[PDB]
């Protein structure tokens, strides 16, 4: 059972109440218990950002209490304030019913809403609940004349500890992530401009490992660190695989064949010492041997993997017994097993639509499902010929999770917001570290 809690605080930071969110179906059972308010009806809404600090209110363009919570949660971008009964396509998903405060200054509420969820596109984990000074006329934009923000609490997933690493840029869109255990460095790359950030896993300190923009370095997708500490970078529509030295210098840019519509997506270093590289547009798997010789290792046109619209093969892993590759086809949601010795291809399972980055830990496979805003967990059979979906974790809210890396006994996932590229992402961009579940 998914559940979350917001400790509601006043302007001075004192805890004055709490709201509880419990998943029931596709909606949420909400209870609010707060004291110390003025009696009457108070606007109450789920706001887009999980920040109960001052920030700019667009109505006056000045900093206001709880302004950093942003506007009302608006998963459909309706940009229209309406009733708690309006479908999200026409009104803010965060438009919840007003809080009634009795004469003793205590507010209680208990309602169910299908406009919000703890998972998926309507998910409100790491968003916020704001109680206002005035009543909500459920009509006037942007907030129904609810006026000043009087109480606010960040919605936090119950029973789960996570750690965020925040990035500095306005369009970072971190896509790939990798980890140098000897250096204690997390690397993450920008899908937008190719910059590689370095993150000290212990302190959280962020630096630029290498600025993007040069040949083979305009886009950075899937990332891996090899035993020598070199960073391998899938190059997207550049059609390249690029390699950086531990010092941050470009060692090589490797080209794939100049056939139309390249999209080099992700990669993995198998126990055999070879890298295997997915292309989500062209039906081919590339291999880069220890000699940095890149070949078109498997033509998928003969196999049962059929390419279609959107992203095809993308996340990829190698079984630690050296026998297979596993690769997820995002658009069909199929997980494929590829025999490294014979190049035979076998469907493992389906049910993984929007499956993106893979992370294999023995017979446990973690799968970011980007549009679904979860990390799925799959249990595989010993021959890797079949699997079962055992859990889907929204953690504490994931805005388009893309790829995964092992950091000690933890995992780290990028919140890529790739569905907002060219649009209006939330800032800061962040990576999220969490225990294997
Ligand atoms: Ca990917
Ligand atoms: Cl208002
Ligand atoms: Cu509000
Ligand atoms: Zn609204």
């Amino acid at each position: 059972p998914l559940s979350a809690t917001a400790a509601l605080r006043d302007g001075a930071g004192q805890v004055v109440g709490s709201a509880r969110f419990v998943q029931q179906g596709a909606g949420v059972q909400v209870t609010v218990d707060v004291r110390g308010l003025t009696p009457g009806m108070h606007g109450m809404h789920v706001h887009e950002f999980g920040r109960c600090t001052p920030g700019v209110d667009p109505a006056v363009n000045k900093v206001v209490p709880f302004g950093a919570a942003g506007g009302h949660f608006d998963p459909s971008m309706s940009r229209n304030h309406d009733t708690p009964q309006t479908d999200n396509k026409h009104g803010h998903g965060g438009d919840t019913p007003m809080l009634s405060v009795g004469a003793d200054g205590v507010g209680k509420a208990s309602f169910t809403s299908t406009k919000i969820s703890l998972t998926g596109e309507n998910g409100i984990l790491n968003r916020s609940l704001v109680i206002h000074a005035n009543p909500d006329d459920y009509k006037t934009d942007p907030a129904g004349m609810s006026g000043a923000r009087e109480r606010c609490g960040v919605i936090v997933r119950d029973g789960l500890s996570v750690r965020d690493y925040a990035l500095p840029g306005p369009v970072d869109h971190p896509e790939g992530v990798a980890y140098d255990a000897k250096k204690g460095l997390i690397y993450t790359g920008s899908a937008q401009n190719g910059t590689i950030y370095a993150i000290n896993a212990q302190s959280g300190a962020v630096t630029k490992f290498q600025e993007g923009g040069a040949y083979g370095r305009q886009v950075a997708l899937g990332l891996k660190v090899d035993p020598q500490g070199r960073l391998w970078i899938a190059g997207g529509a550049q059609g390249t695989v690029s390699i950086l030295t531990p010092d941050g210098m470009t060692l090589a840019v490797l080209e794939t064949p100049k056939s139309p519509r390249p999209y080099i997506n992700d990669l993995v270093l198998a126990p055999d010492g070879n890298f295997y590289v997915t292309d989500s547009s062209r039906p081919v798997i590339f291999r880069v041997d220890k000699a940095l010789k890149l070949t078109a290792w498997l033509d998928l046109a003969g196999t049962p993997i059929k390419y279609g619209p959107g992203v095809n093969l993308n996340g990829i892993a190698a079984t630690p017994d050296g026998k297979y590759l596993l690769a997820v086809q995002l658009n069909t949601g199929e997980l494929w097993r590829i025999d490294l010795k014979t190049k035979a291809v076998k469907k493992v399972m389906d049910g993984l639509v929007n499956g993106d980055g893979l992370l294999l830990d023995g017979r446990t496979l973690y799968v970011a499902r980007n549009k679904d805003q979860v990390v799925a967990k799959v249990s595989l059979s010993a021959d890797y010929g079949s699997g079962q979906l055992v859990a889907q974790e929204p953690l504490n809210g994931l805005r388009f999770p893309a790829t995964l890396a092992k950091v000690g006994n933890d995992l780290v996932v990028t919140q890529a917001q790739l569905d907002r590229i060219g649009g209006t992402p939330e800032t800061p961009f962040k990576l999220t570290r969490f225990a294997k579940f």
